[PDB]
């Protein structure tokens, strides 16, 4: 996966959903959540060290859910507290609703 966002320029309507495709969507979900900007989260950095409560994590695991069409909760906030892990289990979802 050589998606790297860097703000060149904008990119089309991708068919597809890899790996790195979710993470950046998922950091820019959740940065609106944090009263925020995406520019200045990590990727391997909690989500709770940041502000992320038992509140913002159930409603945004929700937009998640309704952004690729699958059924999750606040248990994956709580296995999955950064970008990198989170988007590992959800890439794996819509690819086996898909197969």
């Amino acid at each position: 996966s050589g998606l790297v966002p860097r703000g060149s320029h904008m990119t089309p309507q991708v068919n597809q959903v890899n790996l790195s495709e979710i993470k950046q969507v998922l950091k820019q979900q959740l940065a609106e959540a944090l009263y925020t900007e995406e520019s200045e989260i990590a990727e391997d950095q909690k989500f709770v060290d940041l502000g992320l409560d038992s509140i913002v994590g159930v409603e945004w695991t929700t937009t998640i859910n309704q952004t690729y069409n699958l059924n999750l909760k606040a248990t994956k906030l709580y296995d999955y507290p950064t970008l990198l892990e989170l988007s590992g289990y959800i890439a794996q979802i819509l690819s086996s609703q898909g197969t």
